């Protein structure tokens, strides 16, 4: 088997990108943020306290004719952005993009933080990475990825990811219209069990390549690109007006910049970001002061590759017996 489902962004600075998602029988479609970077599928449902839900679809099982009760289940999730949810636990079919899973964990929500509820245009989330961070106690569940693996044509899904546009999600096959050139396959380690992996350097611009180790997690539940920094100040060095504001809480710049491109290593091959990726608008409204795109990860512990990062190629999510990543410019 196999599914496709186009994912669009939430707002005109690419925040994040929702992808509609069938839940139960008949269908209740929510728009779920897909993230490689956590491992539980949960949403918005007719459990969710009253006062923390504005403006989102919500997932009612009692109107699901395949809902059933996972019974003792709970779930507790905290996110690096210092968000969170949590709540109990139903299991359902689960359809994205054509590709069905029965028997699919669905985490409802009882309780989510107030980024959440401020949020309207995202209805839960759908994790993709490993398994092992799937939170559900006592009993941890699968992701949908990993129920989906073994009908799927190919153990693999991708991530292509528009600029200020939509893109797709793809399960069990690769697409090989969807990119130029070939894919670049490169070692990952689910340790910790993120898709993480090791980058062979970087470029500013036009400059020459450094030829330099950099491990971190592609995670497309990430908006931005956190490295280290070393690495982001060379960046912002070149950028006339740029500085790091404790304020404001990163880098900014003048909007009336021109940014330049931004370079990372997949083995031997590059994947260029253009500068306008890289560009996140007014830090308020009427400002010009512009917020960066490339961030430093000091303090987060791990450098990740979120979708500024990813949305400049097309990704394969290679879930066989060893994984491994891909990326091709496109």
């Amino acid at each position: 088997s196999t599914g496709s489902a186009t994912t669009t962004p939430i707002d005109s600075l690419d925040d994040a990108y929702i992808t509609p998602v069938q839940i139960g029988t008949p269908a209740q479609t929510l728009n779920l943020d897909f993230d490689t970077g956590s491992s539980d599928l949960w949403v918005f449902s007719s459990e969710t306290t009253a006062s923390e839900v504005d403006g989102q679809t919500i997932y009612t099982p009692s109107k699901s004719t395949t809902a059933k009760l996972l019974s003792g289940a709970t779930w507790s999730i905290s996110y690096g952005d210092g968000s969170s949810s949590s709540g109990d636990v139903y299991t359902d079919t689960v359809s994205v993009g054509g590709l069905t899973v029965t028997g699919q964990a669905v985490e409802s929500a009882k309780k989510v933080s107030s980024s959440f509820t401020e949020d309207s245009t995202i209805d839960g989330l759908l994790g993709l990475a490993f398994s092992t961070l799937n939170t559900v106690s006592p009993t941890q569940q699968k992701t949908f990825f990993d129920n989906a693996k073994a009908s799927l044509d190919s153990p693999v899904f991708t991530a292509d990811l528009g600029y200020h546009a939509p893109g797709t999600y793809n399960f069990g096959f690769i697409d090989t219209t969807a990119y130029t050139g070939s894919i670049t396959y490169t070692a990952v380690s689910t340790k910790q069990g993120f898709w993480e992996w090791t980058s062979t350097g970087y470029a500013v611009g036009s400059g020459t390549f450094k030829s330099t180790s950099i491990d971190g997690i592609a995670d497309t539940g990430t908006t931005l690109l956190y490295l280290p920094a070393t690495v982001v100040s060379a960046y912002w060095a070149q950028v006339s007006g740029a500085k790091s504001s404790s304020s404001v809480g990163g880098y900014v710049f003048p909007c009336s910049a021109t940014l330049p491109s931004f370079t990372f290593g997949v083995g031997s091959a590059r994947i260029v970001i253009p500068g306008d990726y890289i560009d996140f608008g007014p830090i308020s409204t009427g400002s010009s002061s512009c917020f960066g795109g490339i961030q430093s990860s000091a303090g987060i512990g791990i450098n990740i590759f979120g979708d500024v990062a990813l949305k400049a190629a097309f990704v394969v999510f290679n879930g066989a017996t060893t994984p491994t990543l891909g990326f091709a410019s496109k």
